[PDB]
Order: structure tokens, then sequence, then C-alpha cells
């Protein structure tokens, strides 16, 4: 198993303009198109991430450039940035895909916000930080994909997701 295997699971893989958890426009595997409210403000976004007029839908190999730029975008983010690298680099490899796979999700921003977790994992306290990743609202809102993340942060194994 790897990054993209694991975030592929948690994702999926759709061809067609769709609405993300939380409602925003979405394609691929979980490339986040805009915020907004509008499905041509989705629409326009879409052709200028892939260079074409697509009416709302891509190919499978435009999803997966699409997947291929959002990695390394979020790996190179964690990287450069001051309160995610130091942890990242603490981390043993399995572990790092579980910080990679939030910050595909969350945003380098919103995992920089978790301190006490990244404390707790820069630590190696292994149970004290899955019990506190999981008093967050990213808990109650995908609360199986949380799951999976946090086991992972836990036993440092690909038990999670050996099932899926």
């Amino acid at each position: 198993m790897n990054i993209f295997e694991m975030l592929r699971i948690d994702e999926g893989l759709r061809l067609k303009i769709y609405k993300d958890t939380e409602g925003y426009y979405t394609i691929g595997i979980g490339h986040l198109l805009t915020k907004s409210p509008s499905l041509n403000a989705a629409k326009s976004e879409l052709d200028k991430a892939i260079g074409r007029n697509c009416n709302g839908v891509i190919t499978k190999d435009e999803a997966e450039k699409l997947f291929n730029q959002d990695v390394d975008a979020a790996v190179r983010g964690i990287l450069r940035n001051a309160k995610l690298k130091p942890v990242y680099d603490s981390l043993d490899a399995v572990r790092r895909c579980a910080l990679i796979n939030m910050v595909f999700q969350m945003g380098e921003t919103g995992v920089a916000g978790f301190t006490n977790s990244l404390r707790m994992l820069q630590q190696k306290r292994w149970d004290e930080a899955a019990v506190n990743l999981a008093k967050s609202r990213w808990y109650n809102q995908t609360a199986n994909r949380a799951k999976r993340v946090i086991t992972t942060f836990r036993t440092g194994t690909w038990d999670a997701y050996k099932n899926l």
C-alpha cells in the first residue's frame, strides 16, 4: 500500500463534477474545484485546471493527472510549513502517509491547527494522540475516513485499509 492507493480508497474516483461531503464542487480523486455555490464557477475552474473545454466531465487520465499534482502539492506544502515539517520528519513511513492524507483533505492550515495532536505524534504518544484527534469536527463530519486515518497513526500499519 502507498499514499496513492490510500487516498484513492478515501476519496473515490468520479469523472463528472460532484458535490463533496461539505457540499463543494469537486471532480476526480477528491480535487476540490471551488467553494462557490455556482456550478458555472465550477465548470470554469475545471476548464482552467485541465486546459480544455470539459463541459463538467474529464477522463480517467485527466483525473490521475490532477491527483499526481495534488499529492505533490500536499507533500511540498508539509515540507515548507514550519509547524508541519518537524512532525513529518519525526515520523516513520506509514505515519507520514497518514499526515499527508490529512493535509490533502483539509489543507496545510487546517492540519497545522491541531496543535496538541501534532505535539503528541512528535512525542510518539500514539494512544493519546488517537484520542485527541477524535475530538474534532473532522472526526464528527467524516467519521469512517477519520477512523481509518486515526488507526493508521495509532498502529503504524496499514490494517485499516487492508480491509478495503
